[PDB]
């Protein structure tokens, strides 16, 4: 079933059921996703009208870009030529400027192949948008199948050589309430490496370091709790988790990683080759989600895009799109019950 | 009464019918007018659904901005900088650039205050869009009352100087069909100068012409077919009319301009300088209007702003807008009816 709404503001919302009975559903503000529901419990965070999008926090379950994450002093090198970006977070360029992509209307299609229903959002960044060379034809597709898999495709061409890099700015939260801390989460990760900040500012340190067998090496499954408890220094340095990891291996076909909670899992797939996590490390900000004051570490994303920095690390990769060539990525959250048995206590 | 529907693409429809039962309803797509009619019968152009708009014709009845109107090579001088704007119609910018306002999804928020209601529209234009600094933070209230009073008022703030005159570019045709010429409507307009276009790139020519007993003289009412049928260059040069008339006297309280067709008439007012007048010389395009092939001179607008071709003629006015001063605007079209 296919059901839509006003949500506010003139945006709407598109809900979908597949036949399991798993409900989800999307707005065109920001093409994001709203809620996913198991049972009548949330498994992720979302607010109930658009209007809380945009007073409280307007990046959770979002499409951001063009540039997800944090570019140093706004400066990418493009073609040769050096460009200036809006700068919204001190000189940096934060999720692609101040009122971007995620906070604009996007226009949409809905189409219906039974098994699968697809929401196919589209946009144009107009050329010189927030510093960006363009214009870019961008669109996003949200897909919800039958299978419980919930499937992100980006497509974006350009009149011209441009920059793009864009990620899907979920939060989760199996405990189905904001004021519950992911702690008790069980985490999964197929990285070896990661990306350090070089402080509070959160640009990159300018090195890839080894994680096995500190408190970050989650390729063994383990509690959110022993990466919140270190006192590892990058750790400290941001109250949390708020990085780039690189994965070992790359491939749609792989699972990168993988959150759990009692019966509950999540799988992500991705042919991107990092993914960053953030924890909400928000302390007392208490943000309301659905009358519960959010809690620090109420929430985890897996926002899965070439790792940020790489204006200083070349090795990271290149976010350069030439004129006329077609981008694309697919990024997959599936969900699973009693995949494994999780039974703990905190 | 209030009425919300989709309209295609994400897009709304908000219909407003007042006390006397007249309806207009309008459109976030553009925050722009798709209908206006009395007794069944249409006053303005336009179709019915988003994709239409998006496929056929993006102008009708669009708040089409940052800057109305042609800017010879996209060129403009900002603190005497000079700026390239997006270059959507040859070498010039027309209508603020390809992929313009006209075609975003504006947020928006309705306000029923009873006798009236309000649908405020709103969007950010991202410092650079399509060359224009910014960020201009732009509104667009439509308003509809008891009185058949349908204004639009526009306000924007900006965080760096830069240009702002958008318009508002509703056609109208009392025939009520597309297929049918305005040419049977009378217009009367309180002006007496007008802006002479170069050639058919439809940049301006570099003078201001008085109009006084020509062809284009509707100071008294007249037929517009008598400006149809002209022989002056300007009108052969264009095949009808396409030019920015210099109002005479500047006020909100005084009626600009009278459309008038049998015992209907639309009447004018605006806090703007100038209005531009496009009797949609389109020839045999034919573009499809409720399924009615529309005709050369077809329909007819009243885009209210400040003339096209400032950038060459100053004297024509200034549309520069300076980083922290909030632009305001008004226009109003009233509908009245004769017993
Ligand atoms: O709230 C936005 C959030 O987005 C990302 O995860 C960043 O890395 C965090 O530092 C924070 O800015
Ligand atoms: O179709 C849009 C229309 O906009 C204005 O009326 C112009 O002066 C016309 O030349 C035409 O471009
Ligand atoms: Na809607």
């Amino acid at each position: 079933s296919i059901k839509i709404r006003d949500f506010g503001l003139g945006s709407d919302l598109i809900s979908l059921t597949n036949k399991a009975g798993v409900t989800i559903s999307f707005t065109n503000l920001g093409a994001r996703i709203v809620d996913w529901q198991k049972d009548g419990k949330h498994l992720i965070l979302g607010f109930d009208s658009a209007k809380e999008y945009l007073e409280k926090d307007a990046y959770p379950g979002a499409t951001v870009g063009p540039t997800a994450g944090r570019i140093k002093d706004g400066l990418v090198k493009i073609s040769g030529k050096d460009y200036i970006l809006n700068q919204n977070e001190g000189p940096q360029t934060l999720h692609g400027g101040e009122e971007s992509i995620h906070t604009k209307l996007w226009t949409y299609e809905v189409t219906d192949l039974g098994a699968e229903v697809q929401v196919k959002f589209s946009l144009v960044s107009n050329d010189g948008t927030n510093g960006y060379p363009g214009k870019i034809e961008m669109s996003v597709t949200h897909s919800f199948d039958d299978d419980n898999k919930w499937k992100i495709h980006y497509e974006a061409i350009s009149d011209k050589d441009t920059v793009f890099n864009p990620t899907g700015h979920v939060y989760f939260n199996l405990n189905g309430d904001a004021s519950e801390s992911v702690e008790n989460h069980g985490l999964r990760l197929a990285a070896s490496r990661f990306v350090p900040l070089k402080d509070q500012t959160e640009i990159v340190r300018g090195d890839i370091v080894d994680i096995k067998n500190t408190d970050l090496d989650f390729r063994q499954e383990k509690q959110l709790s022993n990466a919140f408890n270190s006192n590892m220094e990058q750790v400290q340095l941001v109250k949390g988790i708020d990085h780039p990891f690189l994965l070992d291996q790359l491939g749609l076909d792989k699972e990168q990683a993988r959150l759990t909670l009692d019966d509950t899992s999540i799988s992500v797939f991705t042919d991107q080759p990092s993914i960053v996590i953030f924890t909400a490390n928000f302390g007392d900000l208490g943000t309301l989600y659905h009358e519960k004051k959010q809690v620090h570490h109420g929430g985890i994303t897996f926002e899965c895009q070439v790792s940020p920095g790489s204006e200083q690390i070349p090795e990271l990769g290149d976010i350069s799109l030439k004129a006329g060539e077609k981008y694309q990525a697919t990024t997959i959250y599936s969900l699973h019950t009693k995949l494994e048995h999780h039974h703990h206590h905190h």
